[PDB]
């Protein structure tokens, strides 16, 4: 029942490329492990 935790740092900040940066490697990473990653931690540590 929480955040995780903070950093003041971890944003996205859309605008120019930086945009594609943290939104494409979200996007990507929930596409590779949402299907994938989370598959397979789910029975492997970590």
């Amino acid at each position: 029942d929480a955040t995780l935790t903070e950093k003041s740092f971890e944003t996205d900040m859309n605008l120019n490329f930086q945009n594609l940066s943290v939104m494409g490697l979200r996007i990507l990473l929930l596409k590779v492990a949402g299907f994938n990653l989370l598959m397979t931690l789910r029975l492997w540590s970590s």
